[PDB]
């Protein structure tokens, strides 16, 4: 189950042996131990070996983002991009991490009265393989300035991203215990929550493990964060850029081979723009190059799992089989590997279950709107709130939509990204809880009330 | 089952309906099509709403106390001080919230790149008896501030108190379904939280009730905040003020008759003024005046439960029967009402049952230790992690305190109280996440990341 299994081909390339309940007990115990010893580690040794693994990642880019194309199929360059981004975000908190954690005074009657910032201990996360470096180090720099200590469960699929992760951290300098690597399935995540000595946990992915672990976390009276998928909303208006719109638009549906959870995923049009913005996409996502991820000139890998694959074929039939026009695309490629082709569907029947749901793969749904207020209740209509993009140059309507988009980002007139920032998260069932900015580092502390009188 | 039962007659005074599951639907109906036009609403106009609320309990202090001592039984003029504390943090959030949820800027190649603050819609807030009113305030007053809606279950002994906070709400001038008063049992609890209008949940009370209500929270993608109990250390080391420490520490242990989160639970003497400060504290105990919490001279009232008074009951008994020695107190009172009599336990055998316990009753647990680390060591030596109180005035000494202390908030010469101005909170078993100060108001909203081209 634990394995490298490289979606453009299909093959089994290396398996790896699960942790005992003994041996994740043992990793647990040097954790603990190492957080006693960690916790006492001054901001600028922590500082030294953050900027020592952003140095790591920008070094070896290549290397990296091919363990990553190799094992889920993103293409090569996005990979670099993702190793790029992954030091971004270690310099980032290298930077700001004292200052974020300094105490913070209130006057009152006490001599003294401040919050200060501590650890809480060893946290538990658990990781998806679409962006398995960056998610990974979104939550482990802040984690690791604050003076935590941290276990992962990655994603089963992703076995060499999480053993680099790890081996990445050693080479920097923290100390052993501090970062760990778990290679366990998904069922052995309830025996770590568990754990006394696990203080607290976040989980990048999809709800059903995400409510596995809130629940579980919630029982044993654990703080949480949930970063989940979503069906983003993409607004297109008539005072738009039209062509920066369509252009950004094909690479916010299309990025990740569309394995992003603020993938572009619905597009909502003004009628009077729609038929030539519609026209535009047909034509950008038709001359996508299909390929090998390793070949630079590839836009579209292969999706990461047969599942994924299985998934989305099965979503998009339905949706057909109920009257949903396909404009482009709509099966899966008849070669090696788990492909799946730029798709555009249109005309989707009202209460169609597609409509509803996380189209994982780089197919896009299209919406005709008459005005603002439908545009915001299409925008909404969706159980998720993760982010929302929106394109318009009047002033009012940029408002409305920033007011009334029911999500964690708003982006106006570009397509949303996370930047460390800037906090990022979800509402409704995308999950709650920010990571990056300032809000990242003060997720995982206690925050301790201090009056001396 | 939800009625009001005198503590210090017996008697049962008025008896309750609770909602049918077609009743909590309504209330919900109603709370959804409240939020859609209260979200709506300015920060000045809830500033005058809460400043009318505030005005509401000033004013009526005594009325409204009379009702919390007839419910659960603390003193008068303890209800009287609760809702005094109650319009503070009506005052706080009426005059801090729009600052509080203000745009917070942040520069990057965006022409705008901010976040703001909005509120979730529906909260959930379940509430306890042992502060009736100021639980209540502490949470309204910022949700409200915030734009958010509120229903409460409060707990079934204090129903008369649950009315009496949605009365003054009305009065004060807020819409009707913005705060509503759910009169409904534990086990309905459950249907609340499932239901898809309601966006999150807060909980003050026990951990039984805090774990059922944060995993089935989590179950649903919906973010929490956790108040749960305590067994707060109280350390006095050799250079305390030893006198103010014994008045502080009695006040600690047997206010609101023992049946308080924070209150002094276990007191950890250096051997150096173990025996000065204990006599003194002994001498304190039994001269406090047992009686009718509506006297104003009366400074300890019946325990707010048979059931509270059974719990505490067993607990001392056990310890006595494995060894601890009674130096005062230890039995349950020959009279009418649930009395539980000043009580100090001493020479408690090593691990004994009651060391990990919650002492919901004016029962004080004393050890005696050599050093700072053995002090340290013994306070830490629990579940939970909510306050913690030391004494000392060697600077070095405090500065250990400070960090050391595995608690949400650390007192230094002063009992641990809190304060609107400050956030408040626990870790470890006692629970997460921060009401009060700047934190308060930010739980229950979407901080939402906006960017602008
Ligand atoms: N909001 C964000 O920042 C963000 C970003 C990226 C991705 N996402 C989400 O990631 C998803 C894509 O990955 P995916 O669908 O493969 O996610 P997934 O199945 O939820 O997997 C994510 C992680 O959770 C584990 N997992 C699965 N079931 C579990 C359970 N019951 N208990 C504990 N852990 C469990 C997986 O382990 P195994 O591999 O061993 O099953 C993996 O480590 C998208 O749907 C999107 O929702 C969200
Ligand atoms: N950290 C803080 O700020 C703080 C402050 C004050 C008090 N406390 C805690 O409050 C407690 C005092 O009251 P208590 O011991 O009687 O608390 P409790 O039993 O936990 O009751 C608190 C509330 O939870 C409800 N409840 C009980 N079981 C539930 C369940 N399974 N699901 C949903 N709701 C449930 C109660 O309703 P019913 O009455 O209908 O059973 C009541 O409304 C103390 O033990 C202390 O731990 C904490």
């Amino acid at each position: 189950a634990i394995a490298t299994i490289n979606p453009t081909t299909g093959e089994i390339c290396q398996r790896f042996k699960a942790l005992t309940p003994a041996e994740i007990d043992a990793k647990l115990a040097k954790a603990q131990e190492a957080f006693q010893a960690y916790r006492r580690t001054s901001f600028s040794q922590r500082r030294q070996w953050l900027e020592n693994a952003a140095a790591i990642l920008e070094r070896d880019t290549s290397k990296f983002a091919e363990i990553m194309t190799t094992e889920m199929g993103k293409t090569h360059q996005s990979a670099i991009a993702e190793a790029e981004k992954s030091a971004l975000v270690c310099r980032y908190y290298a930077e700001h991490g004292e200052q974020f954690l300094a105490n913070e005074y209130t006057e009152t009657q006490a001599t003294e009265s401040y919050v200060c910032y501590q650890p809480l201990g060893i946290l538990l996360a658990v990781m998806p393989w679409n962006f398995p470096f960056w998610q990974v180090f979104r939550f482990a720099a802040p984690a690791l300035m604050a003076g935590n200590v941290a276990v992962l469960k990655h994603a089963s699929n992703v076995p060499q991203c999480a053993l680099a992760v790890e081996a990445i951290l050693e080479a920097a300098g923290f100390p052993e215990g501090v970062f760990q690597t778990l290679l366990i399935g998904a069922s052995q995540v309830e025996q770590v929550i568990k754990d006394p000595r696990v203080k607290a946990a976040t989980l990048t992915g999809s709800e059903p493990a995400g409510a596995s672990l809130a629940s579980l976390a919630g029982q044993e009276i654990k703080p949480t964060l949930l970063e989940l998928g979503g069906s983003d909303p993409f607004v297109v208006f008539p005072s738009a850029d039209l062509d920066e719109a369509v252009e950004v638009g094909t690479v916010a549906r299309t990025m990740n081979n569309g394995q992003s959870a603020i993938a572009a995923k619905r597009f909502i049009l003004h009628e009077a723009i729609a038929a030539e913005f519609l026209e535009k996409l047909h034509l950008k996502f038709a001359s996508l190059k299909i390929g090998d991820p390793m070949a630079p000139e590839t836009d579209i890998g292969p999706l990461a799992t047969e599942g994924i694959l299985q998934d989305i074929s099965r979503q998009v039939d339905q949706a057909v089989a109920a009257g949903a026009k396909i404009l482009l695309g709509g099966r899966p490629l008849d070669r090696a590997g788990y492909f799946y082709p730029p798709t555009i569907l249109t005309e989707i029947p009202p209460g169609a279950k597609i409509l509803q749901e996380e189209l994982f793969a780089p197919v896009a749904m299209v919406f005709t709107v008459k005005d603002l207020d439908q545009a915001i209740a299409l925008a909404n209509d969706i159980p998720f709130g993760l982010g929302a993009s929106a394109w318009t140059n009047d002033p009012a309507e940029q408002q409305r939509f920033i007011q009334e988009l029911d999500a964690g980002a708003v982006f106006i007139n570009g397509m949303v990204k996370s930047d460390p920032r800037l906090p990022f998260g979800g509402t409704k069932r995308s999950g709650y809880g920010r990571e990056l900015g300032l809000a990242g580092i003060r997720t995982f502390v206690n925050a301790k009330t201090v009056w001396l009188k």
